[PDB]
């Protein structure tokens, strides 16, 4: 073990602390001011009798004693740097405070309680011995007291500053940034006080408990990636659109002869950070290289599903729901019916889940979503076909990758407000499925009312114009209705701050403070060119002033709004709680 | 602003610390041991020179100095106790550390880190001044120096130990108890359990009261005993279903006048506060109480109810004493054939009444109670509810006691009832269980009402947001604390955790605004924390 000490007038308190553990101590490292009242020769001869005990001596060069604010802050930053440098890599260092005047003793105590120490304590003797032949009988008589106030874990993970900040033993106060000063300066609203999800978030030391409340920044990439996230609006057809993913899915086709390798979607400057707003038609056009024209192949379908699952696992996602269009990928020529396609995707996902779980690795439990599209070019019987297919998949029953519900989506040019397609949606609720609705992407605030009150839809897509219907806000809020929303996709197809020639503000922050159960999603990964992590991170320059804890409550809302069973909700909540606790403990160790 | 400092052998710290802040302070408290070396006369006269600010001296009885482990632990306990009796109620205080020898300096810094402080600092003087005039002189020359440390927020949950013991009327060594040691050991054990185990580490399913001692959590996991009556009485509660007219059992025959209604409302409020209930929703019958011959319309009666309730709420709040926010629900008695327009009248009255706006008490929803029958199903009144949801109201229902499961289904889906009354036989339709589960439709079930095997346990296992209510206090002759008490013997194997789950489900199913729900969550969390932390000792 390694012990640390600081003393003033007293010269050999370190030997007194060296008997704190009856077994003994292994390493000794003492840091103190440049005052001459400390005697290094006595400590040297004391520790020379024990060669097996390492004895390293360091002093505050250029500072005999603390006298003013500048001297105090200089000594504080140097002892901080020495403390980060000198602790054991995996063990908390030992430390004692039986010596030194108030300033350095308090500074070392605060540094120890902020980083952590194996045991801080005090050693006092009744007879205040001056020579070793005195403290020998002082400890023999028991006069020396081993004053210990309690174990001090500190922040179990903060020492990343040892590496992210280069170790510089020789330096002055002229160049140092106290990140801790910024993390302490502003700590203490009702919301951030009591919207704490994941009850274990009350357990982290007050440093982390308040750090979670700081505004989110673009430099938060590793931490946001290391969180377990949830995606609820993902289109499988838009996963692979270009690049290595497209090459891999194309090469896995059963018959590569009929693979159109000539088409190539055009580039958008700065994509995904579009230099200007884009229309919906071109947004679908960028996904023309994939979709249904290429995914008819069974091998292509298997490769796409496996690649999507692998990417979802790589993005640290723990639960997801996938929107699929089984009818679009059916082909009667090869006896590839829509039901067969859905069954194959179910078996593939179940096999992937089982093989990931059997190895006790990280896996994202995945459930499907069927798409009852607007059915362009008429032929609305496919709506009933899709509902029947979903119902059959739902009472299929056995398995793990279950179908949870249906999705209604499509173009808003037809002006469908959940009334045209209401004539058949009555039967689905009897079985026990769940209904979403892509409503009001750019339409009037009227259709959503029937979408929630006649369709009984528990989720909404986008609905970015909800801010102008406060009456709709109130009824949405009381009914606990989730709102799926895609940051990058909406930003690209509509335009929001801060790109030039636009004044529209992203309604996310007001949606959160209102209390709408909004869950951030990614829509089409390949076309947008951004995974869940990037979509979450873009909120920094999308909605300024947002804090990490709003992200945490967004994740909690995403858990809440998923069409899943109760017991699975408890288990997933427990796993998310533990994982997120470890993440905020260890990842932000920076 | 409050200054706290330790007194050793010299009067150096206190005046320089008091004048260190340019604005100055208002309350200053200094802690010291039983040592006769220190003198209080200088500080006494200095603070008497400025009597506008407050000052006090606390002496650690029976301890002149620290000479062993027992002496130091006793001093630390009394220092922590003096600190906790001396937090300002809301704001964090300032701390000066330069007093005493390094031992009490470190103890005071530990106290500041543990309980949080506004801005702790150090004070040093080169010339070691002695008497007031030359302290002032040295401060004139700028020899004074304040060494600011930082701003510790501290453990928010650990500022709540003032409730268990402000002071033990000057405890002696014979009856001394290390309560602050209990606090520090509970928090360190919680952190160590978090860091060591994983199975216990991840469960944590509740509002972040995880910071109780592990012994407290183990006691909570234990099943209810019939002797926990004091504990449940002390816990804040919520009564989402209470009928005003059935308290003094009355109603149509007696309450036609005005003074009787006022005294009934006051009695209901007094009884409701008497049980420490923080929130309740009341269903009333304005048409049953109107008197046309006296020019007493139903609207007038409802306005009088709202006015007396909000007046009482304001009166209770002005005293800063514990008060119970109450909202009103307009009943729609299912009178069937008689005066079929009464239903439309009641809903229209509700829409008009909820729009009054100003008033802490308001109308948040309507009720569908009345004579239940197949003809009285939800598919009979549904022509009239196309607009109650349009104006943003809320609807409850009472079905399942003798009705049919498809009636419950249509009530859930046609009326879009946010809540539900009774429906004890919901087990026999697992499909209905799933429908009520995923839609998060609450259930209001009163154990005494059905008492006059109970499946509530199975309801918690499945996941119904079950709320326990009084229905009608008077005819049942029991309050909500009694209702919670019957669950012990009435349902064996019920754990004290499920009582808190019932309370939480009740506060989620209340027809309340988002911000009001947020405030109620915070207040409920603080109150349950305090009450369990107090009651675990006894
Ligand atoms: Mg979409
Ligand atoms: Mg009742």
């Amino acid at each position: 073990r390694v012990l640390l000490c600081s003393a003033g007038h007293s010269s050999m308190v370190v030997p007194e602390a060296f008997h704190a553990v009856p077994e003994g101590f292994e390493e000794v490292h003492v840091f103190t001011t440049d005052s001459e009242k400390f005697n290094p020769v006595v400590l040297n001869d004391f520790f020379h009798s024990l060669p097996n005990v390492r004895f390293s001596i360091t002093k505050c060069h250029g500072l005999a004693d603390i006298l003013n604010e500048r001297d105090f802050e200089f000594y504080q930053e140097m002892l901080w740097q020495w403390y980060l440098t000198k602790m054991p890599d995996n063990e908390l260092p030992y430390v004692c405070l039986s010596g030194g005047i108030k300033s350095m003793s308090a500074s070392l105590q605060k540094a120890a309680t902020l980083f952590g120490a194996q045991s801080v304590f005090h050693v006092l003797a009744d007879n205040n011995p001056r020579n070793i032949e005195e403290m020998f009988d002082a400890l023999q008589k028991g006069q020396i007291h081993f004053i210990e106030m309690g174990y001090e874990p500190g922040w179990a993970a903060l020492r990343r500053l040892k590496k992210i900040l280069p170790i510089n033993e020789g330096c002055s106060r002229d160049n140092f940034k106290p990140l801790i000063s910024k993390s302490i300066e502003e700590i203490l609203d009702t919301g951030k006080s009591n919207q704490l999800p994941f009850p274990s978030l009350a357990i982290l030391p007050p440093i982390a408990q308040q750090w979670l409340q700081l505004p989110l920044s673009a430099n938060d990439g590793a931490w946001i990636q290391n969180l377990p996230k949830v995606d609820l609006h993902c289109h499988l057809g838009g996963f692979a659109t270009s690049g290595s993913l497209l090459d891999q899915v194309r090469g896995a086709a059963s018959e590569p002869d009929l693979i159109d390798r000539t088409f190539s979607p055009q580039e958008i400057a700065g994509w995904p950070r579009s230099h200007k707003s884009i229309s919906l038609d071109k947004y679908m056009e960028l996904g023309n290289a994939n979709g249904s024209k290429l995914l008819k192949d069974k091998g292509c379908l298997i490769r796409q599903v496996e690649l999507l699952y692998q990417s979802l696992v790589n993005d640290n996602v723990a639960y997801a729901e996938i929107r699929c269009s089984p009818n679009n990928y059916a082909d009667k020529n090869k006896n590839r019916s829509a039901w067969v396609v859905l069954q194959d995707i179910n078996d593939t996902f179940t096999r992937l889940i089982t093989e990931a779980k059997q190895k006790n690795q990280f896996y994202c439990h995945v459930n499907l979503l069927v798409i009852a599209s607007r059915k362009f070019s008429g032929d609305l019987s496919d709506i009933s076909k899709h509902l029947a297919l979903a119902i059959t998949a739902m009472q299929q029953g056995e398995g793990v990758c279950r179908i949870v519900g249906v999705d209604l989506a499509g173009f808003e040019n037809k002006e469908t407000r959940a009334s045209y397609y209401e004539h058949d949606f009555k039967a689905v609720h009897r079985c026990g499925l769940a209904v979403t609705a892509h409503a009001g992407e750019n339409d009037d605030p009227e259709g959503i009312w029937q979408a929630v009150y006649s369709l009984h839809a528990r989720r909404l897509g986008h609905a970015l114009n909800l801010l102008e219907a406060p009456d709709l806000m109130r009824t949405v809020i009381e009914r606990k209705i989730g709102v799926e929303m895609c940051p990058y996709a909406n930003y690209q197809i509509k335009g929001f701050a801060p790109m030039p020639n636009f004044s529209a503000l992203y309604p996310l922050k007001k949606y959160l403070e209102a209390g709408i159960l909004v869950s951030v999603n990614t829509d089409n990964i390949g076309i947008s060119g951004a995974n869940l992590s990037e979509n979450l991170l873009i909120l920094a320059d999308l909605c300024p002033g947002i804090s990490r804890m709003d992200v945490l409550t967004i994740i909690r809302n995403s858990i809440e709004t998923a069409f899943i069973s109760h017991d699975f909700r408890m288990e997933l909540l427990k796993f998310f709680d533990r994982k997120i606790y470890d993440v905020c403990l260890i990842s932000i160790k920076n």
